[PDB]
């Protein structure tokens, strides 16, 4: 709102769960700060700027960070899928995630955090990768109906977790929230899939009750003839 | 790239859907038809009992 | 309504059954602070907020608080789930939640309570997961039968 003074110095507020990176072309030096800090740049150091993966389907280049959000968050990506049947598949997935971070005082592991510039896009695509080639092998009837362990199977490869050894990521979970066909035929095709199953246990109703309506009608036949005969 | 293409394999899933709304059809029929005999043989032996 | 005076210590009172945390940039040092409590910021220290999801079909960040409701409570989602059979179904669905807190004193223990950013909408699509993958391998008239 108001122009910053520029002979002050440039501190910056590090969140809870998360790091930034400066390097100090002075006095070529490299430091990476953790966690719920406060980071002042000296008179030549600089930050780097993080340029992330956003949006429902996924864009690169559309959000601009300081520090990296290391802590235990999910992201969110809608994919399109097909089955071996050529079935058009439209899916809602979750990601948890999160970076293990062995050492912090270690400046060699410290600095891979941020080697992959797009660490979000990144495990998005290299997950709907892995989600598009194993139900291509697969019905759609099996994946409509198995779905989570196809879907669980395909990212967990023979395994609770996916990492990423290039930054360290890791995946710890899938949590699929949404399967639709994207053609709306194919909605009706499977409406009328119903519509029969309901006839199916209306029939079998009405026909167990039948069963039992002749069956009573015949035990007072057995005593109303045993009866006259008596008489 | 061609759309007839896409259109050719359109259809090929319109017949993948009718060959399983066909199979529970034709699952239920064969329930229907062992239960009405359950009945059926207990009823004409009940008959007979009397 | 009336501009508050700066140059007053900012304090809270923490509700029952409630937390919130404050960092302390300066003396460079953390504290979670427990219950029916009032707590005063110091000169550079600071809260965390936490953006939470609210709604009837919950979205995330429609709320925003300082404390962190600990206790027993439940918060109420509604779902979409289909059977085997196609039947796409709707559901009313609550979840009676807490936080065992073992040691209140265990400051690495404590700061976990804030490690997930959204405990809310975590649990509920981590949740509405479980559910929709059951019910897609059970048919309707048994899953209107035992749903429960
Ligand atoms: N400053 C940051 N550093 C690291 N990761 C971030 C930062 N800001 C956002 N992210 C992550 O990038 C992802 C951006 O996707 P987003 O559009 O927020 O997904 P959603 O649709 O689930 O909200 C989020 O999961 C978020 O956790
Ligand atoms: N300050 C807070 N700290 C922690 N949890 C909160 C806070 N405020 C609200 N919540 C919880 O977040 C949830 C928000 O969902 P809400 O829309 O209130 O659900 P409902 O529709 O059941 O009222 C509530 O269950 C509430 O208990």
């Amino acid at each position: 709102l108001a122009p910053r003074n520029k002979t002050r110095v440039v501190s910056y507020r590090v969140p809870h769960n998360a790091a930034v990176q400066v390097y100090d072309y002075r006095e070529k030096r490299a430091r990476v700060v953790f966690g719920p800090e406060l980071v002042s740049l000296g008179p030549e150091e600089q930050f780097t700027v993080l340029s992330l993966s956003a949006g429902r389907p996924k864009r690169p280049h559309a959000r601009r960070a300081l520090c990296l959000l290391l802590g235990p968050d999910f992201f969110t990506d809608v994919i399109t899928i097909e089955t071996a049947d050529h079935a058009r598949l439209q899916l809602q997935l979750a990601y948890n995630w999160h970076f293990e971070v062995n050492d912090r005082k270690d400046p060699q592991e410290t600095a891979k955090l941020f080697s992959v510039p797009d660490f979000v896009g990144d495990a998005c695509k290299a997950i709907a990768s892995r989600v598009r080639g194993a139900v291509a092998s697969v019905t759609f009837d099996d994946f409509h109906k198995n779905s989570a362990r196809i879907i669980r199977t395909a990212v967990f490869g023979f395994r609770d977790q996916a990492v990423f050894p290039q930054n360290g990521l890791v995946v710890s979970s899938v949590d699929v929230q949404s399967v639709e066909p994207v053609d709306q035929r194919t909605r009706d095709a499977l409406q009328r899939s119903v519509q029969l199953a309901i006839e199916i246990t209306t029939n079998s109703q009405e026909a167990a009750a039948k069963h039992e309506a002749q069956r009573l009608e015949q035990e007072a036949r057995g005593r109303l003839e045993r009866q006259k005969i008596l008489d």
